[PDB]
């Protein structure tokens, strides 16, 4: 037997370190990773590890840790892989938990835009879980949150994320995490994986990958949409990658969406991402 250390970061930024067999697969790392966590309902997560070419991969449970990573280190992160359309159906309270540690980081990193006022709002349903109630011996006029709400921040933020707050006198945290989620769940790119592509004509676009389908953004413009029940087959060969769409009640036949993708592992990537996102949310 011959351990090899693995570092995992954590959803609130720790570090967790621990050893498996040079021959595991990926499921013997997540078992440790969601028993460390208390964490049951696991299927809603996944881990991610960089690749060569610095990009985000799904540790697949299924197959050799070792034949994943290839040159790279065992460093991987724990994240959400399928974002629940209806977080109030998860079964517990510590599943809804992780769910808003990754929002906050969605919302931070920009992957997940957000206006103003609900920045704000989710802000104070934070600030309510983490510290309880509304304190003004904590918070003067000059106060500046120790916590990250946004991309940028500016005063105004601050002050809105305040006067929300002081709205949500007795909420427990349970209470603050699920009002959170009630709210981004609404966002419009809420739970949506991004992938860069061309159309067939060559022009630029984003392939977005969701609960609810597929998302054709032209230039940061959400346009054309393929709802899972559309989707008639998936496939990917080279750097194309192919979406078939069942045909109209009284049409012959499926039409194929064709895309290039930047090599050969992004359309294989897509493909993945595309299979196991039909297949989660026609079961769930």
């Amino acid at each position: 037997p011959k351990s090899m250390q693995c570092k995992v970061i954590l959803l609130d930024g720790s570090e967790y370190t621990c050893d498996v067999e040079k021959r595991s697969r990926g499921q013997v790392l997540f078992d440790k990773v969601c028993e460390h966590l208390n964490l049951l309902e696991k299927d809603y997560f996944g881990l991610t590890y960089r690749d060569a070419e610095n990009q985000k991969n799904w540790l697949d449970p299924a197959k050799e840790i070792k034949k994943q990573v290839r040159s790279g280190a065992w460093h991987f992160s724990f994240n959400v892989k399928f974002y629940p359309p209806d977080p109030a159906q998860l079964s517990e309270d510590i599943t809804r938990y992780y769910l808003c540690l990754q929002l906050r980081d969605d919302i931070v990193s920009g992957r997940l835009p957000c206006s103003f006022v609900t920045l704000a709002l989710l802000g104070s349903y934070t600030v309510q879980s983490e510290l309880g109630d509304y304190d003004p011996d904590e918070c003067g006029s000059d106060y500046i949150s120790e916590f990250r709400f946004a991309p940028n921040h500016t005063k105004e933020l601050e002050d809105k994320v305040i006067e929300l707050h002081k709205s949500h006198r007795g909420m427990t945290p349970a209470e603050a995490e699920m009002h959170f989620l009630e709210n981004a769940k609404k966002l419009s790119m809420y739970g949506v994986d991004l992938h860069h592509a061309k159309d067939s004509e060559g022009v630029e676009i984003m392939l977005g990958v969701c609960a609810s389908g597929l998302l054709i953004y032209r230039d940061r413009l959400r346009i054309n949409r393929f709802a899972w029940p559309k989707v008639l087959k998936i496939s990917y060969k080279r750097n194309n990658f192919y979406i078939k769409i069942r045909p109209g009640e009284f049409e012959q036949f499926e039409s194929t969406i064709g895309f290039k993708l930047p090599n050969h592992r992004a359309a294989k990537r897509l493909w993945k991402v595309c299979v196991e996102h039909h297949t989660f949310f026609r079961l769930l």
